[PDB]
């Protein structure tokens, strides 16, 4: 293939900049219209091919246009197990698998000269209907589980706790249940302009994430068996952790499979 090996059937992008037929909100592909986004003239400016590495750039820098659930812009993709659908995921127990070569392509500093921090891989948790319904919320919003940030040279993950073991169900659905963990870093530091593999695997209460097939961080405590309540969905690409004015980053993805088997 002359392009990255992505299956764009799976995927939603989503881009820095405000769609101009809707005011406020940022501009979105799906399928099958994901598939032109090298001449899309608004989508190609934040996710475009190299083609002499046969890469996918996701570019992406603090532009004020961003979703109701998220802080700061990006330009990443949402997993869609059914092609064409948001209301289709999954739970721990179906379980999932997401493997992606990546390279952190550019990237700015803060001004105490540090590089800026990107989010390059998540687990998004999201309500049934049924379970929105029940507790009364405006819409189908749950925890991110699961983040995996590159941070001054390392690849850093933060998962969520629950914070109270004895909470009643409806009081779990909420996002108000769940707090960070204390972070865990890989040991092999990952440089810039430099290939690298993640693997995430998620099973019946179990996560386990993998860098560069060698080291694996996993989780499998309580708060993993807890979690199973929620459907979920991956992502991918540059969720950009600065506000920064002038700061951005360019994350390349050469190959991303997501499987459920």
């Amino acid at each position: 293939s002359k392009t990255a090996k992505i299956d764009w059937s799976h995927w939603t992008v989503t881009v820095p900049e405000e769609n101009p037929d809707k005011p406020g909100k940022p501009y979105s592909l799906g399928y099958p219209e994901i598939l032109n986004y090298a001449e899309d003239k608004i989508a190609s400016k934040y996710m475009y091919d190299d083609p002499k590495d046969k890469s996918v750039v996701f570019y992406a820098f603090p532009s004020g246009v961003t979703t109701a659930n998220t802080h700061y812009s990006r330009s990443e993709l949402r997993e869609t197990m059914e092609t064409g659908s948001n209301k289709v995921n999954w739970t721990f127990a179906k379980g999932g698998k997401m493997r992606g070569t990546y390279a952190i392509d550019d990237i700015s500093k803060e001004p105490d000269g540090k590089y800026s921090r990107v989010i390059i891989a998540q687990i998004h948790g999201v309500l049934t209907d049924e379970q929105r319904d029940l507790i009364g919320q405006k819409d189908n919003n749950a925890p991110p589980i699961l983040k995996v940030y590159w941070d001054k040279g390392k690849i850093r993950v933060k998962t969520k706790v629950l914070k109270d073991l004895n909470a009643p169900y409806k009081e779990m659905l909420s996002e108000d249940a769940w707090g960070d963990d204390e972070g865990r870093n890989f040991k092999e530091k990952i440089d810039l302009n430099t290939r690298f593999t993640l693997e995430v695997k998620v099973s019946d209460g179990r996560m386990e994430v993998i860098l560069n097939d060698t080291e694996s961080l996993v989780y499998d405590d309580i708060h993993m068996k807890k979690w199973g309540i929620f459907e979920n969905y991956f992502k991918a690409g540059n969720y950009f952790q600065s506000k920064t004015p002038g700061t951005f980053a360019k994350v390349k993805i050469y190959s991303l499979q997501v499987t459920h088997l």
